[PDB]
């Protein structure tokens, strides 16, 4: 569930919030200009020591629901209780902010999944303090696996750089994926639009508004990605170094994209709620066309076929050329006259 | 009544607007790093000389309509009448104001109603004079409680610092309480999608607009709030200590957060009108589709049950070697192709 | 078109009379008369004085007035230029408002706004007022009753309790807004007809009149506090603020009222479209259950030479034996998906 | 009327629609002098370039296009911007060079008569101490402006060609406001109407204005741009000391911009209130349809079922039928219409 | 896309153009020019180090085999290769120390079929040479070529970064004539939806919220390239060239403010839809609601005048057939002047 509620719990108090707490490990990856070590171990003791290397490190703890881990590294790296209660609560929105010692930024990672519509999303939270790069998340499995291809074939200009330029790529494998998931949505719309346009009913309603609630919610998490890109950006921390500073603006320049595009989707799927709304009415018409065209046709002519079928005795228009059938011309006639009528209107 | 009076009164009258005057309470903890006290009393000058105690203190005065009571304590603690008046002000958006002495900042708390649909506020207004916080209240039943259990149990580190941190406290329970409500809103707001594209009715758009009429107060209610934390965070005045102004950026956050969360609220709700009238529409032209299958398949029949009978004579019946059969026989044959036709038109 | 001619901009122009009152902690003397002169002496009173000239028409007085008390020919022109926005200029020696005093009238959803003009001098304030009738009797009340802390306080305080008096009677307007609100609402979740629609727009428009003159107004505000010019006194700006403040509130309900507007229209046609549903629903449940019926009536009312009609039972009630079974058949129809 | 092609960015080709007219004024003012000039020939305005004191050089007329290249080559103007100036079509804008400042706007034409709008493109070259200026057709809305000049009025004459430049475009401000409530008028007569008198047709103009509003913006919107690069770049050939004035125009076009918009939502609510009425009113002819057929259809049923041939029919003779029939109808009709009563249809 | 997992160094064609292939070249100084078109890479290689202007189209990429060849003889980087034969991507700038790589779109618009289709023009402007390629047979540069024909206008003058311009200049104009196209076409279909509605009109609103969807998403990379190509005045672009490129750029971001006007009267294009449809059936309703109203209560007086029972008012009292008829003339004129009153048809 949504459960935005801590229940008034004290601020330096650390809880987890999210339901994903079965898989806990720890993966370090320590990268210098020519030394790469990486080591996976569940005991954060042996990972700590990495708080004073020199060379740049990135540290993984994935499955923060032992929030025992959590605690020890923001003891040792100095992380504020404040900046801990916010690596723990999952239900956070995306943010940076800069201390005299670390950047600790939120994000949201987005997954989807196909013959459904939902999307799911897993807090990683990281902070650059000390030439170094700390990471939460709560799943095993995210989306930096080629900034860990990079760093590991000597890929790129991520090695010869420091910590900085491993924040950046970090982000930025964020954002790819979340290209990825644009293009997901961008899939999953294309298929409505052709489904609304070809065949309405009554259960496309209800994926147009699946698919505008997932809108809302990628505006809602996408929002806040441009805010933190621009204050990464905007204003150079002293943590963040300025040969890595244009870089950022890719990824701002990228997030940007992203609300375009997602804003472009959400009016997208407006109008098919319009063009739904356009069909039934149009439907309509053509519906009550024929309630109205035979209406009009045979409303009238059953007139005839009462008023000159009544039990009148010995009324005037008995006899004539023989009764029933001159007034059958009559009939025909009138449904001709009826029928152009309709046909010169085009109804 | 949810209306203005305060008019035609000079500006340092102080009169109370809202309609809680049931109970008057006055609570008092003063507390340090050692040893608090607890004090329930209804005398306010036994409360009086708690203004000049070094440790911290928290005076929650409950029932401001006890107009005397926040006069004496204007007058003592040394507030300007003006920020009485707005204390007493129940139609007063939340705001904050920096003064030398004090600060005073008015907060909105509010209670939704599950089985009800009406959200209900009350006004809280908190008064930080660098040794004490004095926060008046419309009513008994609050969200502070959690607060006070801290205090009564050295619970967390709210004993270990002073008074700023107090005013903290309580400004992220009334956050907290906002969340909660955003939480039974937003379980409303399911219900009333589900209920909108499963069961359209009538009373779902009267429900409907009571819900964005509720969203619309939130949201007038929550900006200011936006402002506050703002204010309190960017710029500070000796009040507040420099180690809590974190505290009050991750509070700054939350309302942050929560105006985003009543945003989407607002969008999503604005789309459900628009589904409900789409849905509407559906079932309305599905009646109709009903009416025209029934008038086509009855009406040019009923011509041909008006073509065979009236006052006449010598039309080719002659018993027409029992025609009637087969009279019925040629109705139920244009039945049919009509009702194949409509069948191909796939609105059956 | 002179660039700084005098000519009276508004229409009422009826009525005229001045009102001034020179108020102080000793003694206030208070009085009206037409003729301009009386008003020239209290220009150098040294206690505050209020002049509320009503009826801009003659713009003699007007001018008279400003002439004077060294009010700029430029500013009378202000003055005299009804159809203006609220506006707020400082000068070395006077401070000039330009505000809207709103009048709601029930029956007819009009809003009809009154220019009014306040000049501080740091020893009097003039008002002026297109015709008789002032949101401004509880001030006067005040004054003469010695209510309040206004004898007491100079000009400033004077001026500030003025543009508290017009605030108050913009939340009054607010208030009768949200009424009117309140009861659109009623109207189009239950009886919608037609002149709730007309009522709807001509509410938009009114709210938009409103948001258009307020923002002037909550910018003036802004200037008389953010900046405090010699005119104002230092210990007066938290007082403005309190209007400032309120003016805030003010700006805040009525975008809440044009956001409520907004949907308004919208559930109206919801509503609309869900009684046309049910329109349909009578016509289908009656017009499936008897036309069938009809047609049932006229199978065998064909006049023929031959017809199975002799048959057991005699004749008529055997019909319905099955006929009226239809009309039931087609009640378990509706009852199957609630058409009823 | 985009079409430009097969032709180099240097080509001066007019665009718009009005040649018929040409003429050249200059308004020569210092802070005493004043020289006042208004022929058809480039040699006479031709020595004004070097004059001190500011020049206000007005071509009306720019379809002849050798006076526009003769300004452009002897003020030292890119081709590129004589091109600019004669390309009608083309957003306003502003470009600072390292001699001259060239602004593009546009001057808007309503009149009542059916409902459309005209614009005409003028555009300024500020350069050392003259102030450029061409549009294609004769009239303006610096007739203040002018008034100022010859009368000696305000500050317009004290100050340089700044302030002149400032002068010109808060004129053309003025004008769109003036352009701003004559289309307030026309909302106004078309809310009137849709609200008094719904027509078929009345759609057309619901959404003609519409139209008209988002062309304003695409108008409208650019010069929020113009006068923003106006004060936050304000480049050395603009004083320092005019900023504030242009801070005051910028200020203007953001209250134009607030005002279109709320036009343009008005004329949506327009749109809105329409089908609304057509719903309620389409709703209302169904009511008529819904009681007539209600309350003569079982009608038609007992006139059916009792007048339907049968061998022995136990009513025969029974009774008088005919007052029994007409008192069964008038009964069911009676409390019919009592249930449409109740539901308020009737 | 066709690519899928291959390492970001392959040279795929992406494209699905591969019916023509051929190779202009046009070397143009200020003194005369020279064109030739081949199908050969040889005959194309030595203008690499030619200083005056050169223009070097190489129509239809789907041949690999000389895009890599003319790529490795001009120092292109195998990277802008790909991002070359890599249809599928948006308008792109990038800058390098020796070349100046730009990915741009053309598109075609035909009123017939109401679908306009893209093609990826990719420039490359080393020191004295403008390499470009194009995805199929034909492009909109003809008037390019035209002035380094016949010397018309300044750009045989000029370097070969005028060229550049030139060649932007020329594909931002067909972008103004495609946008006509479409006004044309919002002018047509607004006629349409206003006074003939029809689900046609629908399918194409649709179709133009779509169209005109993917026009702003390949003309904001426009803008954005065009920004850099004017104001990173890169050494690439001499500084007498940069007021062109500033030109070009005030004409995109025209073409933007036109598309995004565009976009907003095709949103309202749909509620003038609704309106009209609803108007339309209110008229239907009109006419059912009068034809059930003049003709369902003569029905019931034909039924209940023609009552097979004997007790009735019959056999002409005061000649009663045209007395019933007379009843029924006055109900009917007192419906139909009811309804003239009601002002329906
Ligand atoms: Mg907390
Ligand atoms: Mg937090
Ligand atoms: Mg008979
Ligand atoms: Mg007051
Ligand atoms: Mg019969
Ligand atoms: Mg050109």
């Amino acid at each position: 569930k949504r459960l935005s509620a801590k229940k008034g719990l004290p601020p330096g108090t650390l809880v987890y919030t999210g339901k994903y707490r079965e898989d806990f490990e720890i993966e370090v990856m320590n990268y210098s200009i020519e030394e790469f070590r990486e080591f996976k171990t569940t005991d954060v003791e042996s990972v700590l020591p990495f708080r004073d290397s020199s060379t740049p490190t990135w540290i993984n703890i994935t499955g923060i629901h032992r929030t025992d881990v959590v605690q020890r590294v923001g003891e040792f790296f100095g992380i504020h209780p404040l900046v801990l209660e916010d690596i723990l609560n999952v239900h956070q929105r995306p943010k940076v902010e800069f201390f005299e010692n670390y950047v600790f930024i939120v994000l949201k990672m987005f997954t989807y999944d196909k013959n459904l519509h939902e999307l799911e999303s897993e807090q990683v939270s990281l902070i650059l303090t000390k030439n170094c790069v700390l990471m939460f998340q709560e799943k095993i499995g995210d989306v930096f696996d080629p900034v860990r291809e990079r760093i590991r074939y000597n890929r790129g200009i991520i090695r010869k750089k420091r910590a900085d330029y491993l924040l950046y790529s970090l982000i930025d494998a964020l954002v790819d994926d979340y290209f990825v998931l644009l293009e997901k949505i961008d899939d999953e719309i294309d298929v409505l639009e052709e489904e609304v346009l070809e065949r309405p009913e009554k259960e496309t309603v209800q994926r147009t508004h699946q698919l505008k609630r997932n809108l809302v919610e990628l505006r809602k998490t996408i929002w806040p990605l441009r805010e933190v890109l621009s204050s990464l950006y905007r204003d150079v921390p002293p943590l963040i170094e300025k040969e890595t500073v244009p870089y950022f603006r890719d990824v701002y320049d990228h997030t940007i994209q992203i609300a375009d595009t997602v804003e472009t989707f959400r009016d997208i799927v407006s109008g098919l709620l319009d063009v739904y709304l356009s069909s039934v009415s149009n439907k309509t018409n053509e519906v009550m066309k024929v309630l109205t065209i035979i209406a009009t046709i045979f409303m009238p002519l059953t007139f005839i076929a009462g008023i000159y079928g009544m039990n009148f005795e010995y009324m005037p228009e008995l006899r004539w050329k023989w009764g029933y059938p001159v007034v059958l011309a009559v009939m025909g006639v009138i449904a001709v006259i009826m029928v152009v009528y309709f046909k010169k209107k085009k109804w």
